Parts: C-alpha cells; structure tokens; sequence
C-alpha cells in the first residue's frame, strides 16, 4: 500500500506511475512510502 505525505506528493506519484515505473522509485522520488499493511499513518494521510 502506498501512503503519501501531501496531496502534491500523491499527484506526482500517480504521474510517475503512468509509464510503469516501480512503486519503490516513485516513492523515493515523491516522498510517498510503501507499507505492507493497509492503514496509512496520520502523517502520510494522502
């Protein structure tokens, strides 16, 4: 599951994913994170 720190970061993550880029590369590029669970924390609410 991906969790993003702001709405900007989420929007940038979604563009990064359009060509098929790995989630892990899009995470370091945007500041979003990948967790094994389904419950994003409050500081990664977007």
């Amino acid at each position: 599951t991906t969790c993003c720190p702001s709405i900007v970061a989420r929007s940038n993550f979604n563009v990064c994913r359009l060509p098929g880029t790995s989630e892990a590369i899009c995470a370091t590029y945007t500041g979003c994170i990948i967790i094994p669970g389904a419950t994003c924390p409050g500081d990664y609410a977007n």
